[PDB]
């Protein structure tokens, strides 16, 4: 915890937590929170949104730590949803400080014991909108003191119906255009309108926020028609005076698409079964523009010396992916965007994703 001011005390009680380091929504909110910055954080379930909070609250309030007056009022507001998640922010609070006066304020449960708690004096007040909006009524609940106000999990509190509690609440702890109001942090997973009105009518004026080359196309095609629209992405992509290479798996694959009537006209073969005279030959043919379309296997063009092309074809999802991107970094001519087709059956479909995600590429599905 190295870069962050957090006391030996509360570093031990975190170790009991196994809290040992800070995970990233942490260490980005810290400096933000602990400063007395207003905050809208986005985060997911499970990235640790509370101690985010938390953590620097408790080592500000230890830090300015007044003698434990009895009927005091809280200094912190934590709104939540359910009394599960109040329950669960209460607990962490409790877990990391052993010196303030932590309350829990749900509804459905007697008064009579959260009345007595009001009396003896709260620090950090946690609850539901519904309980903390009754004892504003009854006036044995004073909010105007507070320092910190926590919107916990806004998106399941609008989508439970307490926007009109919130606001009521937040109407009695803050003054319309006050640069006095308590700090907010507002923690919203997609950030409804009703968080934007929310920051420009209650939040300060400045708040922070906090969130957490080649065209490659798949082509969906049965293998009996897969010759023919090779024809037509050539005549497409590469056109006259294009250059195209075309990548077939097997040899015999290679041979038999070179030699199909819709590319054979201006097609030639090169593989494994053809002499090293015919490679450097076919090689000077393609370079020279003798012919436009070269049909390859993916192991006999390894160390080849290919030229720059406008297309690249490959026959089904590679296996050697890194022949694949290399071969796809020389693709593009005279300032035109390089374009790479692959071909799929449905069989071969969980294949481009694996292509995908070795690459590191989106293909376009077509
Ligand atoms: N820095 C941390 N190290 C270890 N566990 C953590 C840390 N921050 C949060 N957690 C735990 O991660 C879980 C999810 O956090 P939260 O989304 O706040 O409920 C809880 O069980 C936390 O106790």
């Amino acid at each position: 915890f190295s870069n962050f001011p957090i006391s030996e005390e509360t570093i031990k009680l975190l170790k009991g937590r196994g809290v040992t380091f800070l995970f990233p929504i942490q260490a980005k909110t810290f400096h933000h929170v602990y400063s007395g910055k207003d905050l809208i954080a986005q985060a997911r379930t499970g990235t640790g949104k509370t101690f985010s909070f938390a953590i620097p609250l408790i080592e500000k309030l230890h830090g300015e730590l007044q003698d434990r007056k009895r009927g005091r009022a809280p200094q912190v507001l934590v709104l939540a949803p359910t009394r599960e998640l109040a329950n669960q922010v209460s607990k962490d609070f409790s877990d990391i400080t052993k010196k303030l006066s932590v309350a829990c304020f749900y509804g459905g449960t007697p008064y009579g014991g959260q009345f007595e708690r009001m009396r003896n004096g709260i620090d950090i007040l946690v609850g539901t909108p519904g309980r903390i909006k009754d004892h504003i009524q009854n006036g044995k609940l004073d909010l105007t003191k507070l320092k910190h106000v926590v919107l916990d999990e806004v998106d399941q509190m609008l989508d439970m119906g307490f926007a009109d509690q919130v606001e009521e609440i937040l109407s009695v702890a803050y003054k319309k255009d006050s640069e006095d109001n308590p700090q907010t942090l507002l923690f919203s997973a997609t950030c409804p309108h009703w968080v934007f009105n929310v920051a420009k009518k209650y939040m300060k004026s400045t708040y922070e926020q906090v969130d957490l080359t080649v065209e490659h196309l798949a082509i969906k095609c049965h293998w009996t028609q897969r010759a023919a629209v090779i024809g037509d992405v050539i005549r497409v992509y590469s056109g006259h005076q294009g250059r195209t290479i075309i990548f077939c798996e097997t040899k015999k694959e290679a041979q038999e698409l070179s030699q199909n009537s819709a590319i054979k006209q201006d097609a030639q073969s090169l593989h494994g079964d053809i002499p090293q005279k015919q490679r450097e030959i076919t090689l000077k043919g393609f370079r020279n523009g003798s012919f436009g379309v070269l049909v390859a296997t993916n192991v006999a063009a390894r160390g080849l010396d290919i030229p720059e092309v406008d297309l690249v074809i490959q026959s089904s999802p590679p296996k050697d992916v890194e022949s694949y991107i290399h071969r796809s970094g020389r693709t593009g001519r005279a300032g035109r965007t390089g374009v790479c087709i692959c071909f799929y059956q449905h069989k071969e479909e969980y294949q481009l994703v694996q292509v995908e995600q070795k690459a590191g590429i989106k293909f376009k599905r077509i």
